C-alpha cells in the first residue's frame, strides 16, 4: 500500500575503463534519441527522425506522450535527473485517457501502464501511480466478452471494444490478450481492488479449460465462443509474450504462481519438441507451426526466447537447468548469426533455414530492421546468467552497427533492407527504442546489480518491476 525504497538502484561505474565507456557510450546514444525527441516531437507519441517531425501510430488512438512515458525509467537509471523531471511534468499536466478513438489494449498495457508503473516504483513519485490506476481502470471494459478473454481495440472513454478487422476469424490474439498479467497484478497490488488480477486470472481459467493441439497454443482465441481459432502456432509475433509472461508471472510472484510455473514448463516442453529444429549447419531455430505443418522461418521477435529459456533456468528441475541455460544461449547463438551475416550487422525481420546462406532473409519485405530489442534482450540475459564474454562482444557489435547505420542526425531511424550498403531509412524512431534497446544495452555494460535480476522482472517493454511478496 505505501512506497518503500526501490532495492538494487545504485548505480555504481564498472570497474574497467573500457566498460565505463561502452556504457558511457550508450548514455549518448539515449540523449540523442530524447534531445531530438524533445526538440521536433515534444507530447507526440513518436518521432519522424528524418523529417523531424511527430509520429502518430494508431495503437495509441488519441492518446499523447507514448516517447515519453516509455523513457521514463531509462532516464531515471541512466541518471538523466533533469529529462526525467521534464518528463515527469509534461505528464502531471498533458497526460490524458479520457480521449476518444479506440487504443490497442495490448500496446498501451505494455508501455503506458508498464511505463508508468515502473517510475513510479523507481522513483517513488505519485503522480505515477495514480496515472497507472486511472488507465488500468480504463481499460476495465475491454473483458466485457462472454469468455472474459478481451479486445484487441478499445475506445475509453464509450469503454466499447472490437478485435481488429483483419485479425482471422475476427480472433483475440493470444499475446495481445496473454501479454496483460504483470501490469494488472501490480494494479490490484497498488490499488488494493482485486478486479485487476481477477481479470487476468480469468484468462488463464479460460485457457486452461481448453485442449492445447499437441501442446501448443494457438495464436487465435474467440473471445465470445471461447474456442480456438486458427491453429497457427509461434514463438515469434501474435504468441511469444504470452510464454513470457507465462515464465515472469511464475518469478514475479516469489514462485507461488504454481499454475503459472506449470503452464510455462508444460508449454516450452512442447516448443521443443514440435517447434524447435536444428540447421544442417548447426544452428537450432524455432519454427512456425500451421496445422501441424512447420514453416522453417524464425523471427527477430522469436529471438527473445534465448534469455526467456535461461531466465527460466534456475527454477526448472535438474539437470534441464543446464539444458535450459545451453539451449538459450543456442538461441542467441542462430540470432547473432543473423545479425553478423548482414550488410548493416543488424538482423532481419525474418530469416530462413534453406540454401544457399543458413539464417538470411529472402523475401524482400522481411529484410527490415526497425530498432528492435529482443536480441539485444537475449544478449543481457545471457550476460547475467552466464557472464560469458562473448554476450559484451556481440552486443558492442550491435552498438557499433545502430551507430553506423541507424543513428541520423535527427534521432535514430530503422531501415528498410540490412543486406544493402545505401541507407533505406523508414523515418520512425520506435518507443521502444528508448524504452527497450537502450536500456537493455545500458545494463549489458553496467554491473549486475543494476536492476538485479534477483528483485525485478521486466515486463515485454522493458519496464522492471519489483517481486511481489
Ligand atoms: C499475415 C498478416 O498480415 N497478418 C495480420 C496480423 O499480423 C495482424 O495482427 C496484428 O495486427 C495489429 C494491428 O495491425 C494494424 O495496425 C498496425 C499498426 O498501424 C499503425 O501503427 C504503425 C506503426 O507506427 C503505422 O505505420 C500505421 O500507419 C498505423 O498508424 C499496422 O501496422 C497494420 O498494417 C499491416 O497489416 C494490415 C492488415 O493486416 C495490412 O493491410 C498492412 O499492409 C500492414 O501489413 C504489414 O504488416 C503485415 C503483418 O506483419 C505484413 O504481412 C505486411 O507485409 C506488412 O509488413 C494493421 O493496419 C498489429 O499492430 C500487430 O503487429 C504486431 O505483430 C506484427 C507481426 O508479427 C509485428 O510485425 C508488429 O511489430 C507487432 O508486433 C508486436 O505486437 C505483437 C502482438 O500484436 C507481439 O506479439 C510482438 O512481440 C510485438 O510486440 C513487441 O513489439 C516491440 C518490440 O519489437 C515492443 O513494443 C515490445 O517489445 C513488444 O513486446 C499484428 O500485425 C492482423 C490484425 O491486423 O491482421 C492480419 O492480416
Ligand atoms: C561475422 O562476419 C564476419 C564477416 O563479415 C566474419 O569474419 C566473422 O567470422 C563472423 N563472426 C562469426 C562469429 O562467425
Ligand atoms: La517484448
Amino acid at each position: 500500500v505505501d512506497f518503500l525504497p526501490p532495492v538494487g538502484v545504485e548505480n555504481r561505474e564498472p570497474a574497467d575503463a573500457t566498460i565505463r565507456e561502452k556504457r558511457a557510450k550508450i548514455k549518448e546514444m539515449m540523449t540523442h534519441a530524447w534531445n531530438n525527441y524533445k526538440r521536433y516531437a515534444w507530447g507526440l507519441n513518436e518521432l519522424k527522425p528524418i523529417s523531424k517531425e511527430g509520429h502518430s501510430s494508431s495503437l495509441f488512438g488519441n492518446i499523447k506522450g507514448a516517447t515519453i512515458v516509455d523513457a521514463l525509467d531509462t532516464l531515471f537509471i541512466m541518471g538523466m535527473k533533469t529529462e526525467f523531471q521534464e518528463a515527469k511534468s509534461w505528464i502531471k499536466k498533458y497526460l490524458d485517457f479520457n480521449v476518444n478513438a479506440e487504443v490497442s489494449v495490448f500496446e498501451v498495457n505494455i508501455r503506458f501502464v508498464g511505463g508508468l508503473l515502473s517510475a513510479y516504483y523507481l522513483s517513488g513519485e505519485e503522480i505515477f501511480r495514480k496515472k497507472a490506476v486511472e488507465l488500468g481502470v480504463k481499460l476495465l471494459p475491454a473483458f466485457h466478452t462472454p469468455s472474459g478473454i478481451p479486445w484487441a481495440l478499445l475506445n475509453m472513454k464509450s469503454g466499447i471494444g472490437r478485435n481488429w478487422p483483419w485479425a482471422s476469424g475476427g480472433s483475440s490474439i493470444l499475446a495481445e490478450f496473454g501479454t496483460l498479467h504483470l501490469e494488472f497484478m501490480h494494479l490490484s497490488h497498488l490499488s488494493g481492488d482485486p478486479v485487476f488480477a481477477e481479470k487476468v486470472m480469468k484468462i488463464r481459467t479460460v485457457l486452461n479449460k481448453l485442449d492445447k493441439p499437441e501442446g501448443l497454443y494457438p495464436n487465435y482465441l474467440n473471445p465470445s465462443s471461447g474456442q480456438w481459432g486458427q491453429h497457427h502456432v509461434s514463438v515469434g509475433g501474435l504468441g511469444d509474450s504470452f510464454y513470457e509472461y507465462l515464465l515472469k508471472a511464475w518469478l514475479m510472484s516469489d514462485k507461488t504462481d504454481l499454475e503459472a510455473k506449470k503452464m510455462y514448463f508444460d508449454a516450452v516442453q512442447a516448443i521443443e519438441t514440435h517447434l524447435i529444429r536444428k540447421s544442417s549447419g548447426g544452428l537450432t531455430y524455432i519454427a512456425e507451426w500451421k496445422g501441424g505443418l512447420l514453416e522453417h522461418k524464425m523471427g527477430h521477435l522469436t529471438c527473445f526466447a534465448g534469455g526467456m529459456f535461461a531466465l527460466g533456468a534456475d527454477g526448472a528441475p535438474e539437470a534441464r537447468a543446464q539444458h535450459y541455460l545451453e539451449l538459450g544461449a543456442e538461441i542467441a547463438r542462430t540470432c547473432h548469426e543473423s545479425y553478423n551475416r548482414t550488410y548493416v550487422k543488424l538482423g532481419p525481420e525474418a530469416f530462413r533455414f534453406d540454401g544457399g546462406v543458413e539464417a538470411i532473409a529472402t523475401r524482400q519485405n522481411e529484410k527490415y530492421y526497425i530498432l528492435r530489442p529482443e536480441v539485444i534482450e537475449t544478449y543481457m540475459y545471457m550476460w547475467r546468467l552466464t557472464h560469458d564474454p562473448k554476450y559484451r562482444t556481440w552486443a558492442w557489435e550491435a552498438v557499433e552497427a545502430l551507430e553506423s547505420h541507424c543513428r541520423v542526425n535527427g534521432g535514430y531511424s530503422g531501415l528498410r533492407d540490412v543486406y544493402i550498403a545505401r541507407e533505406s531509412y523508414d523515418d520512425v524512431q520506435q518507443s521502444f527504442f528508448l524504452a527497450e534497446t537502450l536500456k537493455y544495452l545500458y545494463l549489458i555494460f553496467s554491473d549486475d546489480d543494476l536492476l538485479p535480476l534477483e528483485h525485478w522482472i521486466f515486463n515485454t517493454e522493458a519496464h522492471p518491476f519489483p517481486i511481489l511478496r
